[PDB]
RNA sequence: UGAUGGGGUUAGCGCAAGCGAAGCUCUUGAUCGAAGCCCCGGUAAACGGCGGCCGUAACUAUAACGGUCCUAAGGUAGCGA
């Protein structure tokens, strides 16, 4: 399915057009998102390169 | 239906004037008085009626959302140049 926004979007192109995504702000082509390094919890069970026990 | 209230006439009383019973009259309307209407509900396959404005979401668009005024209620499903 197609969303409503998108439906009255499409009709208001067909009938003498916009094409208002031009007009939208441009994203960058990376990723955006909140970037944590990580927690005690997190590193302290990590668990890196299995070494076996003696 | 006619309780009263008022007037006309006059037997009589007052020498003018004026007062005036009864009767007969003209009028006034107390009371009595049902449906209806006002009132209280019900009824829309009874006649009928079924709203505005503004803001708002991943940089656009749109508004699920919210605000407010009014209403008897704000047009549901389905359909739609």
């Amino acid at each position: 399915a197609k969303s409503q926004a998108k439906k009255k979007r499409g009709h208001r192109l067909r009938n003498g057009g916009r094409d208002v995504l031009l007009s939208r702000g441009s994203t960058p082509s990376f990723s955006t998102h909140g970037r944590m390094t990580k927690s005690k919890k997190e590193i302290l069970n990590k668990r890196k390169h299995k070494n076996p026990y003696d």
